[PDB]
Order: C-alpha cells, then sequence, then structure tokens
C-alpha cells in the first residue's frame, strides 16, 4: 500500500478520460453521418428533379420527330 490507492485512483482517472474521448468522438461520427445521410437524400431528389425534366424533353423530341415525319413524307 505504498502507492496502491494512487494507481487505483489514476486508473479511474484515465478510464473517465478514455470514455470521455470515445464519447466526444462517437458523437462526432454520428453528427458526420447524419450530415452525410442529409446530402444523400437531397441528392436522390435533385436527381429525380432532373430525371423528370429529361423525360419531358424526351417526349418533346418525339413530337418534333412526328412533325418532321409527316412533313418530310412525299
Amino acid at each position: 500500500l505504498a502507492a496502491k490507492e494512487a494507481k487505483l485512483r489514476d486508473l479511474e482517472d484515465s478510464l473517465a478520460r478514455e470514455r470521455d474521448t470515445s464519447w466526444r468522438l462517437l458523437a462526432e461520427k454520428e453528427r458526420e453521418m447524419a450530415e452525410m445521410r442529409a446530402r444523400m437524400q437531397q441528392q436522390l431528389d435533385e436527381y429525380q428533379e432532373l430525371l423528370d425534366i429529361k423525360l419531358a424533353l424526351d417526349m418533346e423530341i418525339h413530337a418534333y420527330r412526328k412533325l418532321l415525319e409527316g412533313e418530310e413524307e412525299r
């Protein structure tokens, strides 16, 4: 018992410091992933926004294609 209650106290000192570090880090990751899942959903939308624009231009190209079809026919 020369330094036996000094090491047991230093153990709970680092275990508290460890758990603390691990929790600030975990918290940092869960915030970083939430930010990621946010950009990911915004993206799937920004895409569907564009894919809907694309399908309308695909229809217009068919209409103009039909106009010409009936125009260029002799």
